[PDB]
């Protein structure tokens, strides 16, 4: 690639393994939105939350083949693997995110070690806060929704989608 | 015979003005329920005025078909409209009370399909069909969360509930 | 029995029943005569607006009748809607009916009056008894037009009277 | 009185009794009023209401003061008698309306028998309906209260307060 | 063959192609009403513009169907369009008309149906159908009201009908 310049061949393999985490995350996301759109569920700000999650992992991931592509790396893609109540969706998305920050921070080990200072600055300014502060609301759901009394109350989870996610 | 009249079965003919009766019913039905609700001892003011938009929604229902069946020269034939506890329990109703309207007008749409009636099955389709989809599930929607807060036994739940999704 | 009810007899409260029944029977004619006019083979479309539009307020008289009656600490009791040739003999029709609405209001008021109930006589006189008075002079007004005009021999008669009154 | 017109010296009398009853029932409102605005109470929409229907009882004495100088009889006033929880207030203000109402029922045959059409169209037109409304208002705070679980429970008054009169 | 041509039967290619020539021929079937109306020994203005318009809008049904013609990777067959008393006659023979062309396009659904082709069974359903139900019942209040008013015998029934239904 005439524009290759400092981008080491392992940190082009983990951005395209990256790539196909933040879509699968965003495969995950999905997968709750419609669960909580379902007749026998329906908490529908508990949906449209988890669909914004959705839609955000997406940008995630072809911000990250936009960056193959401005560092002459080549964009490899594979599968994109198949993903209760309300408290048990926040901890599964609260788990899932940190399961991505753990990536992300890996992948920024590997820039810091291939010497790769543009790949790790972006990796800060676009990922690395953003995960942040997602696994802190999460937590804060999670939390709320607990002390509440999900998931046995129906009704906790019931104000809850309204007060906080409405 | 009507000078417009065209593809037009006498057995379609006769289902609309059964379907118009049944629409007119349904209208009754929310009426009831809407007055009931703003009853002093029961006063749940949105799920009253809830019921009174569905009311009005199922007469625009009844009126649509009585303008189909004129479009087509069809003669309208009238019936008597037959006369119609809790928040949950009348959502309930409601919900049986559209897929029992759901039902005729599915098969209302295959007698047309039998009679090779294709703007009579278009105009199910894209008036009514589509709308009772939609009715089932926002019904189905309310009965669960009533449900999953703790209705019928706690007024609480119906309370907050009239509150937080119907106001 | 009601905590809010009080001077509210229940003559009172069974007639009020009976007039809501009435109103929705009232505004049923309508609606049956509406659609009348929007026939092909009759096609006199402001006739057709006219009388619909007599349906909706007559529907909203009989809501404004059950929700006196929950404010009064009554109950509903709703009852069958019973089943309801030319412009001319439509508007005589509807004359009548109004004419035996209004009689109905009367001896309601006559009942309220025996009964010293002045919030349900107040009531009567200022939500009813002058717009029938008003539904009855316009009738009589129509029906006079009409007639002097040529109708229902002449069917320009009906044709322009739609045009240049109810148009 | 050089006005005075069909105006029985009864039906003066009666409406001076009814200024008094219309002052006493702003009084209790107003007594409600700032209870409900104890710091160990603190209902804040239940204090605001009651204010408004203190005032609104005000309002009907000085419209009936006003009728009496229209037709020419004489005001007489008289001492304002001094008058748990938020639905026992509620259920105390729906009885005081009917007793309010029950005077002007008694106040609208006494005009009736003295032939007084003026004063019972004014009544009818004035106090009759607003009793109405106000009573059946009253009966539907009383029945939510209680189906929320009032006044054992707390919650439910905390949640009326801000969802009802607030 | 084309590459974008999917379950398109070549019997609804040559249909679509016998219906666009049937509506260029309605086209100028108005386009010649309109202009008579025209003439200053007719002398109706808003007749002729009523034709002329429904002339135009029979136009853009031809063109639609070319365009739908190409979108389904068919090709357009174009063949010579055919040469086409009182106001009341031409209604009546514009009733005829569109009930000829509606009676066409149900036979080119049932076509469309026997073949499977949902995509132009629907797109027949959207923008043909109903209009064609529309205009029927539209001309046949037309001449409904114009025998009503004594058309053809009496010219100042055309002339007003002229004014207050078309004007
Ligand atoms: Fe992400
Ligand atoms: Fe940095
Ligand atoms: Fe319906
Ligand atoms: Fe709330
Ligand atoms: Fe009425
Ligand atoms: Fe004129
Ligand atoms: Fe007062
Ligand atoms: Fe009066
Ligand atoms: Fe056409
Ligand atoms: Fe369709």
């Amino acid at each position: 690639s005439q524009v290759r310049q400092n981008y080491h061949q392992d940190s082009e393999a983990a951005i395209n393994r990256q790539i196909n985490l933040e879509l699968y995350a965003s495969y995950v996301y999905l997968s709750m939105s419609y669960y909580f759109d379902r007749d026998d569920v329906a908490l529908k700000n508990f949906a449209k939350y988890f669909l914004h999650q959705s839609h955000e992992e997406r940008e995630h991931a072809e911000k990250l083949m936009k960056l193959q592509n401005q560092r002459g790396g080549r964009i490899f893609l594979q599968d994109i693997k198949k993903p209760e109540s309300g408290l048990n969706a926040m901890e599964c998305a609260l788990h899932l995110e940190k399961n991505v920050n753990q990536s992300l921070l890996e992948l920024h080990k590997l820039a810091t070690d291939k010497n790769d200072p543009h790949l790790c600055d972006f990796i800060e300014t676009h990922y690395l806060n953003e995960q942040v502060k997602a696994i802190k609301e999460l937590g804060d759901h999670v939390t709320n929704l607990r002390k509440m009394g999900a998931p046995e109350s129906g009704l906790a989870e019931y104000l809850f989608d309204k007060h906080t996610l409405g």
